[PDB]
């Protein structure tokens, strides 16, 4: 027993990231923004979802992100990063403390879909208890 129909994902992340299209092609509703006040609101009505935080451009104050990710403990957060940032202790600490997985830029479709897809089970238990 497992889940495979794609759901919704919020991408706290500026710049078009190519991987986004591979999810939209397979059925994901891909909410996206670079402004955080809107994602906090959107995430309040969306409820539980997959969240991908783009840290791969010195584009967001990783202060502003982790405040968001902190506020929404029941989103399944994945980190997107450049391979180079695996060398950064600060980045590895954020991922390990606030995300459940990560992936880097050139990645095959099947790996990417499997990494998101593997959160669909959890995403259902999050929803069972969301009326908290």
């Amino acid at each position: 027993k497992m889940d495979s129909v794609p759901g919704s994902l919020v991408v706290v992340g500026g710049t078009y990231e190519p991987w986004l299209s591979v999810l939209e092609q397979v059925g994901w509703k891909c909410h996206q923004c670079a402004d955080l006040r809107k994602v906090d609101a959107l995430l309040e009505d969306i409820g539980p979802c997959i969240g991908i935080v783009d840290l791969s451009h010195d584009e967001f104050s990783l202060n502003g992100i982790a405040n968001l990710v902190s506020t929404h403990k029941h989103v399944r957060w994945l980190a997107f990063i450049r391979e180079q940032q695996l060398s950064s202790d600060t980045i590895c600490q954020f991922i390990v403390n606030f995300c459940i997985d990560f992936f880097t830029a050139p990645i095959p479709d099947a790996q990417l879909l499997s990494t998101i897809g593997h959160q669909l089970g959890m995403l259902k238990l999050e929803k069972k208890v969301w009326p908290t």
